[PDB]
Formats: structure tokens, sequence, C-alpha cells
């Protein structure tokens, strides 16, 4: 199979629980946690779900 997995661009993680995407960047993600450090906080981004 091939599968559709997020990586967070703050630490190479995964994003698992809730997605962090740019609505700026191309394809740029960021996990929950790193959201709430404050990266990336130059451009508005949509939280919802990430399988
Ligand atoms: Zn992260
Ligand atoms: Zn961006």
């Amino acid at each position: 199979k091939e599968e559709e997995d997020v990586i967070c661009d703050g630490c190479n993680g995964p994003v698992v629980g809730t997605r962090y995407k740019c609505s700026v960047c191309p394809d740029y993600d960021l996990c929950s946690v790193c959201e709430g450090k404050g990266l990336h906080r130059g451009h508005t981004k949509l939280a919802f779900p990430s399988p």
C-alpha cells in the first residue's frame, strides 16, 4: 500500500491527532507540540484532525 502520512516540518516527527497545515507555504505542516512552541507563527495555518 501507499499511505499519505504527515511529517512535521518543525521536528520531522509524526503528526498525530490535530495537524496544523500552513495556508501560505506549500506542503508545510506542524505537529501540535511545534505549533504550541510558536514555530511558523507568521502565517495562518489550518487546524484539523490528522488520521
Ligand atoms: Zn513537531
Ligand atoms: Zn508558511
